[PDB]
């Protein structure tokens, strides 16, 4: 798709949530919400905070 690049890390605090690190590059699968958006690390998806990714494209 798209891609969007990781600010900072973040652990899951939550089911429906995936953990990041720090400059990761993740495929966006979903950015209708405001302050989640679906992404897919690596062989794993779920939700992190939007403003802690960055569009590129």
């Amino acid at each position: 798709k798209e891609l969007v690049l990781a600010l900072y890390d973040y652990q899951e605090k939550s089911p429906r949530e995936v953990t990041m690190k720090k400059g990761d590059i993740l495929t966006l699968l979903n950015s209708t919400n405001k302050d989640w958006w679906k992404v897919e690390v690596n062989d794993r998806q779920g939700f992190v905070p939007a403003s802690y990714v960055k569009k590129l494209d």
